[PDB]
């Protein structure tokens, strides 16, 4: 039963790592969209 | 004590599923904002 | 061994809380970028 719990924890940890990786990618893209809106407003208006 | 650990794991798993769902929604909206910035720049500039 | 499992669960929970916090911040910034694209399109076009 302990091994079953340990395996489930490993699975949750692995997925948490994937989620953290996704979040960093989202943050980077979000920063690029901020840049684009800022560049648009400045270059046009 | 094992049941207490198993219940906590279930709670963490449930919340992880909610987080994954939120992340997909964020990604989709982020893709729409990219589209909007791209469409703006192309249609105007 | 139970304490080791309980400590790992605490670590995963702590990181899950940080992730939830990050997600809320991403959502708020994403809402601001939506506002900016909407304001741009309306003010210009
Ligand atoms: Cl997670
Ligand atoms: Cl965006």
């Amino acid at each position: 039963r302990m091994k079953q719990i340990e395996d489930k924890i490993e699975e949750i940890e692995s997925k948490q790592k994937k989620i953290e990786n996704e979040i960093a990618r989202i943050k980077k893209l979000l920063q690029l969209t901020v840049w684009g809106i800022k560049q648009l407003r400045a270059r046009i208006l």
